[PDB]
């Protein structure tokens, strides 16, 4: 959990954020790791397809690397909000505490935070909290979201347009399940609504989007 | 932070707690680590003086090992309280989330929690939260607590009885500093009170106890 790649990606994100060119020496300095250690960490982050060292020797985050960096910063900043507004930790300690929490905070906890905190637009240090959008502030496909224990979620998309199988359209219509419909899900993928039970086919089990 | 020793000590604490004999196989099972891995982890926890394998091959925690185990469980359980009462995380996820947070939660955060939570006597799973006493629910000696930036703390003990140096007794008396006196501290160790400033001698800087 508490990992290096997450820490490096956040650092790149920050420098980028402060308008600084993400150069390896700048990163080594901030993270207080030797230049040889960063060179080798960057060397393997490059193999995971998270970063690429541009011609000018600056670190360009790949789309995947950037998405990960964004989740880390969102978690870090939501941690800061929780620590100051709710917990009341001394403002002088908040940042260093949030730097450890960012690696162990789950998506599920972030969603709850986003709901219990008064304001999640900025961290107490003035910077905006990124990626709130990924937190329903499209959606999880049921095959991934659906657990062995029912959980009422909301249908975001059906994607009938991508269905080669249309046999269950009326089944959903009779079931009264559409975009915005609070439904019960169990993982074949059975999704209940209005007392009518619908066992989704694989194609539908893969393209229907929901939000917790 | 997120470490093995902490995890093992907590496991021993739990088994002990549930009345189970802390045997290595029981621990390997619960932690889902092979028997050889636990043998070697226990083998080095024994060298750190945290655990001793009793004659019957059961693990007896040393006083130091037990104190550490207690802090880990207190943190873990205060995390559970925070996650259910404040955050509202699903009761089915609370334990596994708290198991990661226990390694990154600072003492300073625990004290704040103890203040912001309605009840810290038990975790939502029915077990008591241990070591609250270590959280002021005696004290930190100023030499360790005193930081470069003043912070009004409360004097818990003076320990005049252990002072070979008595030159500053009247200095404190004139300073009106005693057990219960809210004082300002800066780290020689200067502790202000009622506008009068007292630069403690080493012996006093080491034995005076305070609580944040």
């Amino acid at each position: 959990l508490v990992d290096t790649t997450e820490m490096y990606l956040r650092t790149i994100y920050e420098l980028e954020e402060e308008g600084v060119t993400p150069l390896r020496a700048r990163i080594a300095e901030r993270l207080e790791q030797s230049g040889p250690t960063v060179s080798q960490t960057v060397a393997r982050m490059e193999r995971d397809g998270l970063v690429v060292v541009a011609s000018d020797r600056s670190l360009q985050m790949t789309p995947t690397g950037r998405t990960l960096a964004t989740a880390v910063m969102r978690k870090h900043r939501l941690a800061e909000r929780l620590l100051t507004d709710i917990i009341g930790l001394d403002i002088n300690k908040v940042h260093d505490e949030a730097s450890r929490w960012e690696h162990v905070m789950s998506d599920e906890v972030e969603r709850r935070l986003v709901k219990v905190l008064k304001d999640v637009s900025r961290s107490p240090f003035g910077n905006p909290i990124p990626g709130l959008d990924e937190l329903g502030v499209p959606g999880t496909r049921v095959i991934d979201a659906a657990t062995s224990m029912p959980r009422k979620v909301r249908i975001v998309q059906i994607n009938e347009i991508f269905q080669v199988e249309t046999d269950q359209f009326t089944q959903l219509l009779d079931a009264d399940i559409r975009v915005g419909s609070e439904v019960e899900i169990v993982d074949h993928i059975t999704l209940s609504h209005n007392g009518k039970d619908v066992e989704l086919l694989d194609d539908l089990a893969h393209t229907i989007r929901i939000e917790e």
